C-alpha cells in the first residue's frame, strides 16, 4: 500500500514525477498588469453559479507569491510543473492587442523553473476564455478557434525555447459539455446547439494550436490533457451495456475520435450531427494531427445506466450507483480499478502517444493541527492510484508520467473555495502554504526520481 | 355634417400643443457594432449564442442607422412629426462601461442631435434601452452594484456633452425588461433564471436610475428628466378576494418593485416580506436617491397582463398565473389588442402614485406585411393606432396630465429575441436593400401628427 519505497521500486528510473495547477485557481490578482475579465470572473460574480459567490480576485495570491511556490516545488524534489497560462493577460480581449507585461509573468515563471532544474509543462486553455470573445458567440463561434490559434503562437513564440512540454487544452469535456450542455460551468450555457459548435470549434481550437506550437517552437513535444472518462455499465444487460457505448461516444469520442481516428464518432453523427455547425473539409485533418504525447486526467468512474425515457436526447443515459461505499469529500466514488480498464480500453480503441496522468488526486476538508495536515485518505488515494499507473506499467502500457493533482488548495471553479484538493494547505486569510502528509508521502516518492 | 376623415376627427380631441413622436432604440437600428471604438454589449454575445435569438440573427447590421442617420431624420421631417426619441449606445461610450470616454463615440450622438436641432425636431434621449457593455458582466454586471456607480458616470459624460440642446432625457426604458425578463425569466439579455440575481438587478438598476438623475441635473440643469417604464395593466381575472388579492401581489411584483422605490421612497410590503431576505444591500442614502422628484415618465403600453391566483403549491411570490383574454383580436406576435386596459392602468397609476407628467413612449404593433406595389398596407396597424389614440384623447379629456405620444416603432428593426420577424416599423426596411417605405399606417400617424402644434 503505502510504503513508499516499495511503491517507487516499481516504477523506472526515468519516470516522471510532477504537481499541477491551473491560472484561475491559484493565481489572484484579477485586475493586474492589464489583464482583463475572464468568463470565470462573470460566472462567480453573478448569483446562482457558484458557491457563496466565492470569485479568483485572490485565491492563492500566486501571482505575487509564484517564486515562493517554486521554491517549495524544488525543496519537495518534485521533477515536473504543470500550470497552465492565463489567455486574457497574454491577449485581454481574446483578439486584440498583445499583453507584453502578461507575457513577461510567464517568461520568469519558466526561467524560475530552469533554473531549478523542473521541467516545464504549460497548457494553453485551462477554461479562462477572455471575457470579450463572448461578444462573437465565444465557443460557439468559429472565430474563437482563430483567436486561440494567434493566442497559442502569441504564448509559444515566447516561452517556446525554454518549455520541456505543452499542452493545447485541459478537459475539453468541461469546457464543451458542461460548460455550454449541463449548465455548470462558464458560460453556463444548455442548449445542444451551442454546445455541438463549442465541441468542434475547441476540437479545431486544438488543431490550430498544435500547428501554430510546430511553427513557432518545432522542439517543443504537443500534447492534449483530456478527462477520458471511465464509464462502467450499471449491469451486463445489452440495455446497459449498448447504453455504456452510447455514453463512451458522447463524453469521449466527441473528442478522441476527431483527434486520433480524424473522425465523429458515428452512432452520434446519426443523433446530433444535423444540429453540428460547419465542418470545413480540412478541418477533421488538422483536428488529428500526430500528437507526441497525451495527457490523462481521472478522478471517479462514470457508472451509467439505460435512459428509457421518451425522447431522451443521445445518449440517452441516467447515473448509475456506487459500487465502492468510499467516497471523497466531494461526494466522489474512490475505486482505482476504473483507471485501469480505462487505459486498457483506450490503447485498445485509439493509436495513442505516450501517456502521462495529468490529473488525479482527491478532494479531503482538513486544515492545519499542530502546524500539520492529517489527510491520510488522501495519501491512501495517492498510494491506490500510483499503485495501478505501476500495474500498467508492467502490463506494457507507455506511461511516462504522473501528475499530482492539486498542488495546493485553491478555487474549485462551483464548488469556490470549500472543496480542498491540495498537497499544500492554503490559509485564505493568511495565504501560509503547509506542506500535508500527503504531500510529505508524495515527497518522499518523487524526491527518489529520477533514479 | 359632411364626411370627415378618421385622423381629422381624431386631431379635434387633443389640445393644440400636444407632442407627438416617433421613437427607436440603439441596438435595435444602428448596426456598426464595431466600428469607431465600440466594443460588445451583452445583447451582441446574446444574439451569436445559440438558443437565445430566433435565427441567431443579431445586431451586425440591422437598419444600417449609424451611417443612413440623416436619411433617416429627413424622414421624420418630412413625417412633420415634431419630437425624435432614440436611445444612446453605452458601448459606443464608454466601451468598457468603465474606463477610457470614447471621444468618437460621443461624436456621433453630438451630430445626430445638432441633425435634429437644425431639422426643427424636438429630442428626446434615453440613456439606456439594455445595450449593457459586456465587459461590465465580469463585476457581475446588474448583479453588482458598482455597475450602478459605471451607469453614473456614463450618464454625466453624456449629459455633459449634449446636455446643451437635448429637450428631454429619460433614464432607463423598461426596468422590468432589463431587471425580471433578463435575470428572472431568461429571456432577454444576459439571460439568467435567477431570484437573486434578479433582486440585485432591481435594486441596482433603482440605483442607477437616481444617480443618472442627479448626474444629468448637475451638469445640465435644464433638461427635463424622466424615466420610461412598461407598467403593466394588470386585469384580475374575476372579482373573487382570491383573484383580487393576486392582482394586488402581481402589480407590487411587477410594477411596484420600480414605482414604488422612484414614487414613494420605498419597496411594496408584500413584496419584501416574501422577496427582502434574498435583496443585495440597501445603503441609507439609496431610497432618497432613488425617490428624487421628475419632471416627466414615459409609458410603455402594448397589451394587458391578466392574471388569476396561482394555487401552485410552493409558487414565487407573486404567485399568479396568466388568464384567458377577452378580445380575439391579436397582433402578429400574439399580442391581445385591449385598448381600454390603457385607460384603466393610466387611472390606476395616478390614483396610488404621485406622478409628474405623462408621455406615451411606446405604443405600437406587430404586424408582418410587406411592401406591394411601392405601398404596405398595414390596415391592422393603423387600427390599432387609431383606437389607442383615442384612448390617449379620451385620458386627456379625463383630466390625466397626458403631454405628448411617441409611436413605437419609426421602423422595422432588430426585435430583441425574436430576430427581424417580428415588424413593429411605420416605416417598412427591407433588409437586402435598406430602403425605407413609409407604410399605410404611416402616412396616416403623418398626416394626424402634421396638424401640430396647433
Ligand atoms: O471540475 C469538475 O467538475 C470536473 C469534474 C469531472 C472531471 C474533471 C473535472 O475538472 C477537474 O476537476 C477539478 C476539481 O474541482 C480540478 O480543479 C481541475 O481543475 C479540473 O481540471
Ligand atoms: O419584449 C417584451 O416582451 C416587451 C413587453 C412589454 C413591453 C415592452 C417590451 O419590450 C418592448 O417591446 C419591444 C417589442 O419587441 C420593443 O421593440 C421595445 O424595444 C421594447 O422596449
Amino acid at each position: 500500500m503505502t510504503d513508499h519505497k516499495a511503491l517507487a521500486a516499481r516504477f523506472p528510473g526515468d519516470f516522471l514525477f510532477g504537481v499541477a495547477t491551473a491560472s484561475f485557481q491559484i493565481e489572484g490578482a484579477t485586475k493586474v498588469d492589464g489583464r482583463k475579465p475572464s468568463i470565470w470572473d462573470a460566472f462567480c460574480n453573478m448569483p446562482g453559479h457558484v458557491f457563496g459567490r466565492h470569485n479568483g480576485d485572490v485565491a492563492c495570491d500566486h501571482y505575487n507569491r509564484w517564486e515562493d511556490d517554486l521554491d517549495l516545488i524544488k525543496e519537495m524534489g518534485v521533477e515536473a510543473y504543470r500550470f497552465s497560462i492565463a489567455w486574457p493577460r497574454i491577449i485581454p480581449d481574446g483578439f486584440g492587442p498583445i499583453n507584453e507585461k502578461g507575457l513577461d509573468f510567464y517568461d520568469r515563471l519558466v526561467d524560475g523553473c530552469k533554473a531549478r532544474g523542473i521541467k516545464t509543462y504549460a497548457t494553453l486553455y485551462h477554461w479562462d476564455l477572455p471575457l470579450t470573445l463572448m461578444g462573437d458567440g465565444g465557443w460557439a463561434s468559429r472565430s474563437t478557434a482563430h483567436a486561440f490559434q494567434r493566442y497559442a503562437k502569441t504564448v509559444m513564440a515566447r516561452l517556446g525555447d525554454r518549455l520541456d512540454a505543452v499542452a493545447t487544452f485541459n478537459s475539453p469535456w468541461c469546457a464543451v459539455w458542461l460548460s455550454h450542455l449541463y449548465g455548470i460551468h462558464a458560460p453556463g450555457e444548455r442548449n445542444m446547439e451551442a454546445a455541438l459548435a463549442a465541441m468542434h470549434h475547441i476540437n479545431l481550437a486544438h488543431g490550430f494550436g498544435v500547428e501554430a506550437s510546430r511553427h513557432v517552437a518545432p522542439k517543443v513535444p504537443v500534447g492534449l490533457v483530456l478527462n477520458a472518462h471511465s464509464v462502467i455499465p450499471a449491469s451486463n444487460s445489452d440495455a446497459d451495456m449498448k447504453a455504456a457505448e452510447r455514453a463512451f461516444q458522447f463524453h469521449n469520442g466527441a473528442f478522441f475520435d476527431p483527434v486520433f481516428k480524424g473522425e465523429y464518432p458515428a452512432e452520434m453523427i446519426e443523433a446530433l450531427g444535423s444540429r453540428m455547425p460547419v465542418v470545413e473539409a480540412e478541418d477533421l485533418s488538422i483536428i488529428s494531427q500526430k500528437l507526441d504525447w497525451w495527457g490523462l486526467n481521472y478522478y471517479t468512474p462514470m457508472r451509467v445506466a439505460d435512459d428509457a425515457t421518451e425522447g431522451a436526447e443521445f445518449p440517452a443515459t441516467k447515473q448509475a450507483p456506487a459500487v465502492s461505499d468510499v467516497k471523497t469529500d466531494i461526494g466522489w466514488e474512490v475505486y482505482a480499478p476504473a483507471l485501469h480498464s480505462l487505459v486498457e480500453t483506450l490503447y485498445e480503441r485509439y493509436e495513442l502517444p505516450d501517456c502521462y496522468i495529468t490529473e488525479n488526486g482527491a478532494c479531503y476538508n482538513m486544515g492545519v493541527e499542530n502546524g500539520e495536515v492529517d489527510d491520510q485518505p488522501r495519501l491512501d488515494y495517492y498510494a491506490e492510484h500510483l499503485g495501478i499507473v505501476a500495474d500498467l506499467v508492467k502490463d506494457g502500457y507507455p506511461m511516462r508520467g504522473y501528475f499530482a493533482w492539486s498542488l495546493m488548495d485553491n478555487f474549485e471553479w462551483a464548488e469556490g473555495y470549500r472543496m480542498r484538493f491540495g498537497l499544500v494547505h492554503v490559509d485564505y486569510e493568511t495565504q501560509v502554504r503547509t506542506l500535508k502528509n500527503s504531500g510529505k508521502w508524495y515527497s518522499a516518492l518523487a524526491s527518489g526520481f529520477p533514479k
